[PDB]
Order: C-alpha cells, then structure tokens, then sequence
C-alpha cells in the first residue's frame, strides 16, 4: 500500500530518463491494466511495453501518491548521479561502446518486425554522406578517435563553409553518434555561463554557426562568437578543469568537453586556430542537391544527419578489429545483416545515382 | 475520514487539460456547492464546469477544507504537463495536428450547437474574406500545415512580409490557433531571450511576431534588433541539432526547436537568415478587403478572421477528406455536410462577391 | 481547536483581498472583543465592521497560530483564482459591471450616513471635468465601449497634449472606472518584463507619460519609451497572446489588455500610431486652471482624478439602456439620487462658475 | 533498519567527495552484494573497493531511503566543514603537506601491482618537464615556498611568451600538485564574482589565458582580462581579506589565495605588475616539440601537465631536509622506489632523447 | 537525553563569535571525539577547541547523529549575528571600539603567552617600522580612531593617496583589522555594486581599497570607474542619512552607512566628493623603508606592519593610560608595564634607529 520509490528509480535507470517530468508521464501510463493495454500490444515505444507489466502493482499506488514529483525526482538524481560516476570512473573508449550499444538497441528495433524504417533508405544516406567529403568514413573514424584521447589542445575540429555545405548535416550527425550537447555562444555573454553549463558531463560538443567580425565583404553578418570562443581558451585546451554552473549555481569542475565548430568563414584569430586540431572545408556540390531533390526521404525522415546512418557507415566500411573488443561481436552480426541486403554492386550504384545527381534508389 | 482525492483533482485536470494552477484552483473551488441549486450548470455556460460539477461535487466539497488546495492543484497541473511532454516526444506530428483538430471541433460542436451562441453564418463569411487575402489562400494554409508536419531540417519556416495592415498578423494569428503553439517576441533585449524562447518548450509550432530590423528609414519604419536576434539563432530555426531551452532559472529542456512563421514589414534579411526561410508570402493591403470589414464589423468585433476555428472551416469546405488523416475523416464528413447543408455553392460564393466589391459580407 | 482556514479565505474573498500582509493586518483586528469595539461602533471601514463580529471566534484562534503567514496566502490564492477564472469567463461588459457595482458600494457608504463625502463637491468634479474636454460623457462613453468590444488593433486611445492638459488626470480617472494597472515603460528594457508583467487578469492597462526622442524642439527631454513601445506591437495588437511573467511564481500566455498611453507630443513613428484608435488632443485652458485655484477641495480630495466622478457624469448624462440590463435597476436608484440632489440650473451653475474661471460652489 | 546518516558522511569525509550527485552515485553501487562484486576483486576504484564491503549494509538501506539527496547533502557539508576550519587553523605547509599525502596516496597504487600507470613513462614525464626551463626543479621548489609564504604583494607569479610556449602546461601541473582552481577572468563582469567565488577556501588560484589590449601587432585579439585583474588589485595583494560569494550558497571574507596569471604577452600596466613577485618567460624550443611527436604517450595520459610528474621531480631532486618532518619518511620509501627503478644514466639517457629531439623512451 | 541541545550549540558560537555556518558545523564535529586522549587540547593549539571540547563532548557526541546538523548550526549562526545588530543600535561607538580591543588583547594573552608561537620583539620591531611610515604615526592612528568613533556627518572618511608601495595598504588593512570591519571593491561593474556594499552591514568602518579613476594616464596609471562609483554614493559617505543597503536579494538594512577610509593611487578627485574627506594623507616612498625590509623579512613573513595588533602595541607603548576607555585601563596599565620590562627606551629608540638606516631593525 506504500509506493517504492526504489522501483521507479529502478525504471529511469533502465531507461537512462534524466527528465522528471518525462519520468512522471512515463509512470502514470503504467497505473492501467497491462492486461488490457493497447501500447503493450501494439509495441509502440519499448520504454513502455518492456516495462509496463513489471511496474503496473507500483504504479496503480503511485497513481494515489501525494509526492509523485518528488519520487519522480530522486530517481532522476539518480540517473544524474550514475551520468556523474561514468563520466568520472569510465574510459573515454567504454563511453562511446555505451553510446554504440544504445544506438544499436534503436537500430534493432527500428530495422525490426516492429520498425517502420526501411534500411535501405538508410543505407541510401550512407551513400549520400559518402559523397559530402573524400574519404568520409575516415573522417568520422578520426574524428572518433580525436574525441576519445581527448588530448590536451587537440581536441577540436572546426567546420567551416558556405551556407548549406553540409557543416550542420555532419556535426548533428556526428554529435548523436557519440553523444553530447550543441552549445549557442552567438547570444550575450550574460547568459554564457548557464549556456556552457549544459556541457557538464557530456562527452562531446558543438558550437553551432558561430560568428565573427570581419566578413562584411561576403555578405556575413557580424557578431561575438568567435570573440567569445577566444576568450574560452581554457574551455577548448582541455588542460585545465573549468567551473560550469547548472542550476543558478556553480555544479562542477572540470575538464571542458571537447568537440566541434561550425561557421561560414570568417577570420579566425591565430589564438583560437590554434585549438583546432584540424579544419575541414565544406563545398557546396550541384549534385548532391540534384540528388537530394530526387531523394527527399533522407530530409523527411532526417536520415542524413542522423548518427544512425553514419554507424551504418562505420559497420559498413570498418574492420571490426577498430571497434572496442566488448561490441566486435554485435558488430559482425550487423555486416552480415548488412552484406545480406546490400551488395557491393548496389550500394555503388547508389552512389553513382548520387554523383549524377538523381535520385539515390533510381 | 473524508480525505480529498488528489487523483480526482488530477483527473478533471487532464480532462480539461489545464495546466494553469490558478485556473484549476478557481474552477475546482466552484465545485464546492450543490449541484442541484447551481445555475451555472443548468443554463450550460462553460462545459468545463457543468460537464464536470455533479461528479466532482463531494470531492470538491473536502477540497475546500483543505489547507493544501495549492499544492494539490501543483501535482494535476504536472500530470498535464507531463502528458503534454510525453506526447511530444512520443507522437508522430500529424497525430499532434489531429489531436488539435479534435479539439477545435468538439468547440465547434459547442459554438454552433444547442447551447452555443456562435452563428455558423458569420463564421463562413470568415472564410470567405480569409479566401480573399492571398491567392489560393485553401492551398496555402495546407501546404502550410504539410509544412508544419513535415518539419523538414533548415526547410521549416515562413516568412511573411509586407506594409502595415496587409493581413500578416491576422493569418499567422489564425494558423498559430489552429495548429496550437506560441507567439515569441524577440524585439525586447536580449537579455530576457532565453526567458521568452523558452515558452517553446512542447510546442507544435512559434510564431515571431513583427521582428523589427535595420536600415529601414526609408519606409519611415522604426529600426530594431529582432533580425539580428533571428540571425544568432540559426540552430534554433535550422531544427537540425537539439537546443537548450530554460525555463523557471533553469535549462529544462533540450529539444528540436520548433518550426514556425516569421513576420514582419519591409526590412533588409540577411542572406544567412533568409535560407532558413522556405517560403516567403508577400502580403498586400486592398481596398475593398478594408471597405468590406467597415461594413462587417463582426469579423474583427468577434475575432473571426484572426480564428484559427474559420480556417479549420476553410480546410473543409475546400479540401478533400482524404486529405485529413484517417481517424478524424468521418468527422470531417460530419461537417462538410453540415456546411453543405446550411451553405449552397452560391450562397458561399455571393460573400466572396460582396468581399471583393468592398460591401458588407452578408446580405 | 484549531483555526478554519476557509472562513478566513471567505473573509478575503469578500474583501476582494488580493494582498497577503493587508489581509493578516485586517483578520488580526478581529481577534479582540467586539462588544466595545469603537471601529465597529463608529463604522469606520466596511472592511472591519462588516465582519468583525462573525469572524471574531476564528480570529481569536487565529492570532494563536503558528502558521498565519501561510493562512493567508491561500486565502490571496483563491482571490487571485476568482479573479483568473473570471477574465477567462466572463463577457467584458461583466467585467465592467461588476467593477461599476464595486465603485456604486463605495458611493453607497462614501455619500451615505456613515460617510465622509460631500455628494455637491463630488457633483463639481462632474462639472469640472465635463468642460475639459467637448462632449465629454460621450468620450468616456465611448472609451468604455473600446474597452469592452477590445477589437485586434482598435484597442488603444493615445492622450497627447502639453504639460499640464489634463491627460494623467483623466487617464487616473478611467483606470479607476474600469480596473486596470498603469505602467511605465520609460525604464531600461532589461526589467521592462517585469513591468509588463503586472498587466496580467487586468481589465486595462496605461502607459503613463511616455517618453520619445524627437523633443529638442519642445524643451523636451528623449527618452525610449515610445521605441520601447514599439517592440511590443504583438501586445498593443491583442491578435495573438503575449507571454507575461509575474516573478518566479506566475507566468501567463494571454491576450494584453487594451488601454491607453498618454505624452508629451513627442513623434509618434507610423507603425505605431497604427495601433491607436483614437488619439485626444489635450490642451491647458485658464479658466480651467482658473477655476481649481479657488476650488481647491478638487486635487485635495481627489476628486477630479476619480473613477467615481466618471460614474457619476456617466449616471447624470447617460441613458438607463445604456448599461448593462442587470445594473440598470442600481443605475435608476443613482438618477433618482442626483435629481434629489440637484436640479438641472443647479448643476449647469457648477459649470458656469467652471467656465468663468471661479470657484465651482460659487 | 534506518539509514545511518553518520556513515555516508564518513564515507564522504574518507574520500573528501564533496560533490552531491557523485557521493549519490558512489554509496548507490554498495547496495548491490558484495561477495561476487568484480568491482572489488578486481580492484578497480579504490574508492570504491575499499569501502563497499563496509557500507554494504547501510548501503541496501540508503537505497530505501526517501532523503537520498538530503542525507548527501549533510555529508558534503560536513567535508566543506572540515576544509573551512583546515583552511583557517591548518598552517599552509601542512596544507601541502596534506596535499602531497594524498597525492602520494594516488601514486602507490597507480604505480602499484593494481595500478595501471607505468612508472617508466611518468619519469620521462619529469625529464621532459626539466627541459621546459633552466633549473626546473628549483622553479617548482620556489613556487612552492612562494605559495606557502603567501607574503602580501609577492604572492602571484606571471607566466608569459607565445603560443604553445608551455605555459598552461606548467601551471596546470602546479594548479594539481598545490590544488586550487583556474579561473576565467576574460568574461564579463556580470558573473565575474561569480568565478571569484570559486577560489573560496582554495590554495591557490591560476588565472588562465589573460587577455589584454596593445597586441595586435602581435596579432593578439584584444580582451578586458588584464582590466579586469588590474581592478583586482586587493585580490591579488592578499593584505586585506576580500568578499568571496557563491550565490545563494556559501559566502566568505578571506584573503584571496596567491597564484598564478598566464597570458600571450600582452601589455601589462606597472599597477598590475607590482603584484607579480616573479615572470617567467617562456620560450618554444624545436627539440621539446619533435620529442612529443615521437612520445604520444607524455600528452595522451596528461603527463607532463600532470601535478604528479611534479611531485615526482621533486622526490627525484630535492634533499629529503626540505619537505616536511611529518613526511620526510615517506618521501625517503619513495627515493629508494625510483633509485631502483632507475639508474642516473638511465634517467639522463631520458632527457638526452629529448634535448635531441627524439622519443623520451628510445 | 538522545536529543541534541540545540541552545549549547548557539552558547558555543556565541562565546567565539562564530558567524559562518561551516567553521561552526566543522569547529563542532570535532568536539564528537573523546576528550579524554584529545591531542588538540593538549597541544593547546586552537582556543577555540581547547577551551570548550571538555565541556561540548556530551552534546557534540549526539550532534554527530542528528539529522539537522546544519540547520542547528544556522539557529546558532543567526543568535550571533542578531547579538551583532543589536549591538550596532545600542552600543556606543567607543564601547564596540572598547569590546574589540579586548578582544585584540586576549590574543595577544595567547601569542606572546608560553603556549604562544608569536615573538614580542618581533613585533615592537613592527611598531617602529610603522612608526617611520608617517610623521606623528601615533597620532595619526589616534586621530583615526577619535573620527571613527565619533562618526560626524560629512566627517567621517579619511584619504590615503599616494604612488604603488608607498604604505597605504599597509596602513589601511592594520587600522582595519585595530577596528574591525570590511574592505569593499568598488572597481568592479555597479551590477554587483548593490552586493559589495551590503557587505558594511553591522560594520564598524569600511576601508574602499585602491579605487581607481579617470586621467592620470600621463603616471601609467589605468583608468576605472572606482571613483565615478564614490561620487555616486554620496549619502553614504556623508552618514547623514540613513542608505538601503542589500542582502541577499534584498534591502536587509537600512542603517547609516559606516565611516571608514578610501585608498588610491595619485587620480584626480571631484570636489564633491573631495568635500566627504576630512583628511587627505599623502603616502611617499622611503628607499629606507624598503631597504630595511629586505633586511627584516619577517615583518612581511609574519604580517606584522599589516597588523592591527602592531598597532595596538604602538598605542599602548605611546599613548598616556587616560586616552583609552575607562572600563580597559587596568588591562592596559599591565601591557604598559609588560612592554617597560620587555624593552627600554633606548632599545626600542635602536630599532627605529635601524629602520632610519635601512638596516635590520633588530640587531
Ligand atoms: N555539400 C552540399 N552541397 C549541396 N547541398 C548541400 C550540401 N550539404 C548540405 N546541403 C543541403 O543544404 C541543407 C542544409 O545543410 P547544412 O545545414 O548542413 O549547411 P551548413 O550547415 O552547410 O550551412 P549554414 O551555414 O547556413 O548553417 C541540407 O538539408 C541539404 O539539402
Ligand atoms: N490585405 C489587407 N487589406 C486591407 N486591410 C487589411 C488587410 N489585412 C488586414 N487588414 C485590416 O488591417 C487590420 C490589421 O491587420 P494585421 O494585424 O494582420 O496587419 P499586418 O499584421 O498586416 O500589419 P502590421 O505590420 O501593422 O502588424 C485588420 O484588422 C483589418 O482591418
Ligand atoms: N486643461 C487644463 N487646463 C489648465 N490646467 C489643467 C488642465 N488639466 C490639468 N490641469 C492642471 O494640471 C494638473 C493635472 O495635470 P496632469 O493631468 O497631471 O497633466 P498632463 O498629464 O496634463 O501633464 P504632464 O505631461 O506633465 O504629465 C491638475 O492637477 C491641474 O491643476
Ligand atoms: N616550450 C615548448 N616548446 C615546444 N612545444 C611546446 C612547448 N610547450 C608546450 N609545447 C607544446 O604545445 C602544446 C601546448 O602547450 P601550452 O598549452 O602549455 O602553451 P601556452 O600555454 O604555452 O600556449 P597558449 O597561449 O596557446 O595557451 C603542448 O601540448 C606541447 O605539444
Ligand atoms: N613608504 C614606503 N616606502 C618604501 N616601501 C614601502 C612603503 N610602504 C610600503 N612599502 C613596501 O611596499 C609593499 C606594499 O605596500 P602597500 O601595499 O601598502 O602599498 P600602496 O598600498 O602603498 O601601493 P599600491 O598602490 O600598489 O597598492 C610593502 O609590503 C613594503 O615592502
Ligand atoms: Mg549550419
Ligand atoms: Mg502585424
Ligand atoms: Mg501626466
Ligand atoms: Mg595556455
Ligand atoms: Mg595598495
Ligand atoms: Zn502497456
Ligand atoms: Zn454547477
Ligand atoms: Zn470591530
Ligand atoms: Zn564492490
Ligand atoms: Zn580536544
């Protein structure tokens, strides 16, 4: 007759929910039959139909709590307290395997008898994205291992291009492949500090379209950005523990996540290049365009900015020796799933719709 | 021991989707008295209240005794709040829009029903003005919500954009109702933006409303700082990567911003911006839209042009059931019969004849 | 035993009281013996002697409590609730009823055998007022009707006029009429929110003497009200709601309340202007000025400033079918009042002596 | 059958964890069963292994608990209790001396039979570092005695030179030997005591990357951080106690720690540089850099940033005479560790491969 | 009982006037361990320990298992802070001049005691290096006092200006710490401005270090807004009227703000607001000053010439018994005889000797 408090902390864990006021909708679905429930039946969301059956006795008595939200609460602390422990006790390599193993779990589900997407509209993307740059799976498998030595100094890559070269496609892409935040430092310095605050804990991060100054002569508008990012140099190095704040008050010391840059080439100060490990120029290509109008699924659907289509990507052009020992297995088994719908000759062929530029399964 | 159920406040809470504390906490109060001598419920009025009052009446009755009614009403309003989150992140966005929909029509049921005090009459004469404001003004509105639904990376916003009383505010206001969302001011000091971006959270669609920009002394208009604001916010109208939006002194939610409509008079849009911009309506002030409406003053008098209720209307009278997703069609045939039944194909087409002869819409 | 908290947010509901500290000042009076009480004897506030007696009981429980601060608060709660309830529910002329009835009970006690005013100098207000601008009645009238209706974009009066013309004080006046709150808008932008803020549930709001920039001219000072303004277009529009903050406790998505903005003619840019009606042109006039220097009762007894004298001309000057079918019966009692009290050349008197200039009881 | 609250605050106090969600996280994991736990057997957080057999118990109860939060909060405050009164009665010796303990704490078991740090590659860590500038050992040494002294107006050294020169690199090595925080002073002053209020019971401070003004012949952007410690003049002098705030949270007058400033060789006002006992100017050197491109590892593993590189250099270097009595016994264990480990021509082979240019360990 | 004394816990902060809830929670946990074997007190190091572990143990002990550790402690801190308010409004000035000297003096009972580590001679050599510092430095630092205490209105802050190292700090921190009070930073952006300032509340001076202004950029000096910012806070120097000073996000206090001193380098200062300063000392660089510091370490080493209590010594070495307040005469009459018996004149005269040659001031 006395809920447990321990169980519903029990299923955010199991869920890694972080948002109480997700948790609380969540919970609340769990208080009617499972006998008689038609999410369960028809495997509309796995955070629910797995564990609904378990947690229905306790959730019909939470429905009657007077202390939902704060129940809700400690549980989210607790997700909040494990993210803390990994982020402190985990190498960075176990991380990424985390984050792999999850969007695996997706990908199982979302290719399965109870997915609605079409693998091969994704491998479709893999395609498209091959295109966007030389050598694309080698960039992403770089860019993997620079996130993941973390090394003091060398721990940023900056995108830069004109407008729609494809400098958000990748690092949205890349950012829910690895996992992590994407930071706005174009807004007043006023509210930088609780903007930065959202890293504490993540694994990576983005800093999207920054501006700079001089760039009137190319039709791009000035602001702070960049000078904001030049005065964060302790932030990008890395080598140094930072204090971010994220609740109103300073929460945590630490090493600043590293990541990525994004911005429509402006000068940039030879303080702040000097932070960038690497630099890659985006180019605008007809083609790529031309076959993206013939090929709207991969907007629709957000297929080639999602970090799905560039782990397709890895499983696909990899050896499985590169991926971490623990997962090599779950790897294998996804190149044979692969190699059994894709030949070698198709997915070429996709490309080649993509170099023509008309449509990718034409 | 006659305890108060806080399950019962937090289900008419749902019922009624309110999620405003204060709004609760009065209407549940009313509750507190007989239902038998309770002219509220017998003369109808408010259906949130007499579809509700007999059987919240003993509940309500303890509620009133209560030294924790606040409190109480704060776990209801989260519940809905959490319902709203849930959804959000759980429903595929025409079942939102479908959702919405629903809720439009169960008030249109009311409005030009029994009980109601609407006239279905002036509501189509709505219609018929809207239809005249821009070209295929039926097709723009779907393309707009296919738009909306869509929420396609970096192709997710409309920029509407013309002089002063050229119909921009009204057919954002009516959209803004009749998909559910916010309007955003973004013309006051950054300072407070993340505060106003963050009303965001959870929402189908924003409107930003009449953004101020620079180098417009040439058509007498005030120069501001919303373009500029807009331009530092490219993620945010991109929908590619997530943003952190605060609310409450704290990040509370790190989200797709939502796609939306922009609107504003005839000032310079940097080239960054504009690309967040797929489609761009140039709207023009007409004489006899103006002439019309001094002659049909209900239509600005009961806020009937500005409703996102006269659009839904539009949408059935023009558009194909099949159109319309699937759960909600036989309603809409519901209605289509019913404005066939009331309105004939000539007696729709006398009001766009007297709108575009500057007269009053009906008779 | 213990104290009745609903008998106290019955106390404040009757008291319309919406103000935490003035109702534990006002239920902390009743906690001493009535039998003797002078303020009840000698009914000095209706707020104390009409309820004194009934609450004394509670209120001697009450002064025992431990906790009388949080008592109170959701008494103020459920004001408050009253009062969100009724401006999402009832029609606007309600509103405007129910405010006429609140000020026609003060004119009951003000004028009545337990008052202290003087219904003939309350009349001269009436007098005064009906010269300072042509056809007066009808103005307020009319202001009235704008308020009610509260159509998109035809909602705001703009009074504009020299120092010393009359705006503030007719402005006070129809803010008293109608309910509402006045706000300044001349103070930096950065806690303007916070100002705006207090607009929410009112009925109207005034933004009092705002300042522009094209003043040099005029000997008038720039200020950035008028800019101020016009970065709230959304909200002078009243087509969609705006997003008012009430502190951290309570927001609110609404439509702004219609209203009027007084100044100094200052330039008024064209987007601006065409969220104004009507614009009223004062203009200082020495009889005016005249006449006040020797009926000084006006200013000192707030008179001239009053809703109550607007209530007053409306009653003298309008038509019973003008008011709202359920005030009308009230609205007779009042004209029968005044005919009681003066004659028709008794009153044009009091504008004569307005019109030449002297005292107003001449 | 209750929790023991007096437990989680030892817990908290053995490990000095004073961050809330990181003790929630760390007591959750004792409350799984110890017997088979691989965590423990195969000992791979002290902080963990050490202490889950013991607080197992008390740990299943906590996981019951409803105050989960609550409880860690008492405990972290009981470890920021213990640090004010160390801060106030603790000499500043015996404040390194507690610092080098729990260093040296550290070491034993990376460089343990547990560990899985090598000692081989951290002393080539120390050769590198004693290549960064002349007499490297005594800069530490009397950085140190400059630290503890804390003389007013001779407690701030300033390291200056271009880019990539050293400078972070060193001053996050003496930032972690000492313990302290870096602060970020090119940020605006809106939340500049905010950042200030992070060196509350600190032992020494270093301000990161200052930006100046009068560098762009350097082509140095410009920035307010030398204004801004030239407006912290009372901070830097360390005569008068200054005010110190953290919110809402904790506030504190005290003598603001000593430290470090770094910056790119900008201007520095003669008001600024009286309050720098020392400046050190660093200087690129081809040799160090082609020495870090053939040892990786010395950057991968933060090697020579690391605070334990430096503790090591000096056990190497300095006479057992100048460390403190109470740890002169454990610093002599460690001379015989390394004097067996290596040879002096083993370690001079080290840092002859580095003054050549080629890998540390070829 | 099993129930903690939350009264002993205020008795103990009380008696060492502990105002921070930390080192009051960490000063009391400490008092949980037997008394018995305790090494703190038989080394006699903290008397805030020693002389009240005995009596604590018990109550300590069970503190050690409360659950309300810090809010005990808060209880505790608030008595202390609310014994100094009232002391603020009731006590006269000399009185809580009177009450600090007593309190400066039982610490020098202690450091110049046998369990003391403090070195007498080392700190009359810091009375004679400061007494080289002005001309007259005992009367100066009289003077001082006396404007201090009498707190007169518009008379109330004295000026220390002068070039970098020319004593001002040195002096000003000293007469700090002689009378107990706050240095505030005014040099910082006035968002934060309201803070600093609520940092004099219940305080007995203010010392506003190094506020720089504008100019002077022909000495290499920096310019800043330090004394634009005093010119803005008149009413706060005069002491005439009551200010508003905040808290904690909100207006704690309003009270007359106190008197104090102002520090800064050779700016130029407004009339106006020259006119809150009633005396204007011009510090100057003194090569043997410097010379003999190089050659005496230990003055800066140990923070004597910075301290209250060399001031203090100085006091009571030249001022006549009569000057100080009747009620601390008969303590101060013991310090003279301890300080004759320590030194004589013409020892006392060699280290002012020394400090005028630029030589160690001992030996
Ligand atoms: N290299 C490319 N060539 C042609 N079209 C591209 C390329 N990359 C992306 N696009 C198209 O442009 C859209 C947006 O790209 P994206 O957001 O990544 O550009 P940026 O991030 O390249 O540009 P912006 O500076 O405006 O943020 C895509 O949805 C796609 O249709
Ligand atoms: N195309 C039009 N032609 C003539 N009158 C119009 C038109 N559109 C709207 N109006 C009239 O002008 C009023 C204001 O319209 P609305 O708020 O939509 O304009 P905008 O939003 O067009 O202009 P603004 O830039 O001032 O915000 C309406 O209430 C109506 O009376
Ligand atoms: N038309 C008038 N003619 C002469 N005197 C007037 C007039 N109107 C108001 N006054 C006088 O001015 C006072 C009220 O002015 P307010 O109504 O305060 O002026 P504004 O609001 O007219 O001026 P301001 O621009 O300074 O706010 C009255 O108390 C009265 O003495
Ligand atoms: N004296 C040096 N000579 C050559 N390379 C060096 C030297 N010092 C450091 N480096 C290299 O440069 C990197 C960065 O050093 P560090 O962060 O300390 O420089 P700063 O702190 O010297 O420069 P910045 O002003 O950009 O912060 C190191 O990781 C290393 O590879
Ligand atoms: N009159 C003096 N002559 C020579 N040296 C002095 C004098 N006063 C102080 N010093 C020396 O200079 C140091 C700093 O003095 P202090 O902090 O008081 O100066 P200010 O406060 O005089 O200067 P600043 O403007 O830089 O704050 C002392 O620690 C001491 O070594
Ligand atoms: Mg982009
Ligand atoms: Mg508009
Ligand atoms: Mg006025
Ligand atoms: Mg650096
Ligand atoms: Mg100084
Ligand atoms: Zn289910
Ligand atoms: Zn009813
Ligand atoms: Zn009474
Ligand atoms: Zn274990
Ligand atoms: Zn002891």
């Amino acid at each position: 007759k006395q809920v447990s408090w321990k169980l519903v902390t029990e299923y955010a864990m199991e869920t890694k929910c972080d948002d109480v006021l997700l948790l609380l909708g969540m919970y609340l679905e769990f208080q009617y039959s499972f006998e008689m429930c038609l999410k369960c039946i028809k495997k509309e969301q796995p955070s629910h139909y797995k564990y609904h059956e378990k947690h229905y006795a306790n959730a019909a008595i939470f429905a009657d709590s007077k202390n939902q939200k704060t129940i809700c609460q400690q549980a989210v602390d607790t997700v909040l307290a494990k993210k803390r422990v990994d982020s402190l006790q985990l190498t960075r390599e176990q991380m990424l395997t985390n984050r792999f193993n999850d969007l695996l779990d997706r990908m199982d589900i979302m290719f399965g008898s109870t997915g609605s997407a079409d693998i091969e509209e994704w491998m479709a993307g893999v395609a498209w994205l091959h295109c966007l740059l030389p050598k694309m799976d080698s960039v992403v498998y770089d860019f993997l291992k620079c996130m993941v030595y973390n090394i003091p100094k060398k721990r940023y890559w900056l995108f830069k291009g004109p407008i729609d070269s494809g400098k958000t496609t990748l690092a949205a892409a890349l950012l829910e492949l690895c996992g992590g935040k994407a930071l706005n430092v174009n807004l007043p310095l006023d509210r930088l500090n609780f903007e930065l605050g959202v890293a504490i804990d993540q694994f990576l991060v983005v800093f999207e379209d920054v501006k700079g100054t001089g760039g009137e002569s190319r039709d791009l508008p000035s602001g702070q950005g960049i000078n904001n990012l030049d005065n964060l140099r302790d932030y990008l190095d890395g080598s140094v523990k930072v204090n971010l704040e994220k609740k109103h008050l300073n929460k945590r010391t630490q090493i600043f996540p590293p990541g990525i840059v994004t911005m429509n080439e402006y000068s940039v100060p030879k303080t702040l290049q000097a932070r960038f490990v690497k630099q890659i120029d985006f180019r605008p290509k007809d083609y790529l365009k031309h076959c993206l109008e013939r090929s709207e699924f991969l907007l629709e659907k957000r297929i080639i900015q999602s970090g799905i289509a560039l782990l397709l990507m890895l499983i696909w052009y990899r050896p499985v020796a590169e991926f971490a020992q623990s997962i090599q297995s779950r790897i294998v088994e996804w190149k044979e799933r692969l190699d059994k719908e894709f030949s070698l000759s198709v997915y070429q062929k996709m490309k080649f719709n993509v170099a023509m530029g008309i449509g990718v399964l034409d």
